[PDB]
């Protein structure tokens, strides 16, 4: 569906123009607290939908995104998915486009961006190894033998460094 160019354009524009009601009143929302994340990020030359991970320092501040989500100048539509996934749709220049987005917070950032950044298979591939290592990855944080624990981490690299793994390139898989 789209491309490489196209994600690009949109999602800058996205972005720039995405703004979100709280108690009536009007708050903008750029990449700032929105990451682009999808083949987009992989580097991929088509892909389907557009996916954006809105990683928000405060639990209100993210769940005050709900009550009124709008976009300047453009037409949408507001979708859930799951318990923590969102998903929307967005049409302009009589095109229409997918648009998934998840909410999390300033410390789900390194996972929620770790998780989307290559493929599944190797995420799956981590889970069970950690599971072997009576580790548990989790959105919220690292279960040790039942013990959650926080991360003291912000970059995929150091996620992997500090989950005792190597980073390889999504481009080539796994
Ligand atoms: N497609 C999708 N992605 C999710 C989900 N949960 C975690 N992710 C992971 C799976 C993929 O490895 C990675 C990319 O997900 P995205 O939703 O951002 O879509 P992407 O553009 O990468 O794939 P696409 O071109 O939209 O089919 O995110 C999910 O339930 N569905």
């Amino acid at each position: 569906m789209l491309t490489l160019i196209q994600g690009k354009k949109i999602v800058n524009h996205l972005r720039s123009r995405l703004a979100f009601e709280y108690n009536g009143q009007l708050i903008k929302i750029l990449s700032k607290n929105i990451v682009a994340v999808g083949s987009l990020r992989r580097e991929e030359k088509m892909l389907n939908d557009v996916d954006l991970l809105i990683i928000v320092p405060e639990k209100k501040l993210l769940k005050h995104v709900l009550p009124n989500i709008r976009i300047k100048g453009l037409s949408f539509s507001v979708k859930v998915c799951g318990e923590r996934k969102c998903v929307l749709f967005i049409e302009w220049e009589k095109k229409t486009y997918q648009l998934d987005l998840f909410t999390a917070l300033a410390e789900e950032k390194p996972y929620a961006i770790f998780h989307f950044t290559g493929p599944v298979s190797y995420l799956i591939r981590i889970r069970a190894a950690l599971k072997k290592k009576n580790y548990k990855l989790n959105q919220y944080g690292l279960f040790k033998n039942q013990t959650l624990v926080p991360l003291k981490i912000t970059t995929e690299k150091e996620l992997i460094k500090e989950l005792g793994f190597t980073y390889r390139i999504p481009k080539k898989r796994l």
